């Protein structure tokens, strides 16, 4: 599964909603990397997801492989929206 968003939260992500972003990741089997300006990192891994210092107008691509992947995938676009991060 894979698909692009644009970041419309002010600070980019970071801080706690990147950690509640990092926490929907990790409820499911399915692997899943975020991917900013060519860098891919491990989306559940927030080290990881921080080190990408993702700004304000950023676009972002989101995969998910599994066999839970749409629920992932669905799960995260929800996250993005409740914390004001993406869409």
């Amino acid at each position: 599964a894979e698909k692009t968003f644009k970041v419309v939260s002010d600070s980019g992500i970071h801080a706690r909603p990147a950690t509640i972003l990092v926490q929907t990741a990790s409820k499911w089997n399915s692997e899943i990397q975020l991917e900013y300006n060519g860098k891919t990192v491990n989306l559940k891994s927030i080290m990881g997801v921080m080190s990408l210092g993702i700004p304000k107008g950023a676009t972002i691509k989101i995969t998910a492989e599994g066999a839970d992947a749409a629920e992932a995938m669905a799960a995260l676009t929800d996250t993005l929206a409740k914390e004001g991060l993406a869409e």
